[PDB]
């Protein structure tokens, strides 16, 4: 059901969620985040993205993702979208089967390093995307579909 996990510090990010999901052909976004899902006055300009293209979309806690993803029915056709690889980590300890993480828009702030034209990790980063990545999930790295894809270092 899940076709990909997307990182993206901006969640459904406008114009590039509408892509993602239109290229993947998903139709249910599940953005997976406890700050948004917890107040849901922050889900609005979202929800407009996804009343907008036609596509549904949830809002749900990390623990409430891990739950109930597993009951999706075969119709549901998933993109998880996560704030950090933090989230990821997770739903991936959580027992969720994920096979491809697609690493987007990860903003600077103090310390971290740039690896990427629009992804800055620090250590913890790095070692929880390699922790993804030694569960057998292929991590890369790819602004927007169509991009050169990028290997983790």
């Amino acid at each position: 059901n899940i076709l990909l996990t997307r990182i993206d510090n901006r969640l459904v990010h406008g114009q590039v969620g509408v892509t993602w999901t239109s290229t993947i052909g998903a139709n249910l976004l599940v953005v997976v985040d406890d700050v948004v899902a917890n107040d849901d006055i922050q889900q609005k300009l979202m929800g407009i993205t996804a009343e907008t293209y036609g596509f549904g979309i949830r809002f749900f806690t990390i623990e409430k993702t891990i739950n109930v993803i597993g009951k999706a029915a075969p119709h549901q056709k998933i993109f998880l979208i996560c704030r950090t690889p933090q989230t990821v980590r997770k739903l991936v300890e959580g027992g969720i089967d994920l096979k491809d993480v697609n690493v987007g828009n990860m903003h600077f702030s103090e310390g971290k390093k740039q690896i990427s034209s629009k992804v800055y990790v620090d250590d913890q980063d790095l070692t929880d995307l390699r922790f993804i990545k030694q569960r057998g999930v292929n991590v890369f790295i790819q602004d927007v579909p169509g991009d050169q894809k990028e290997q983790i270092p």
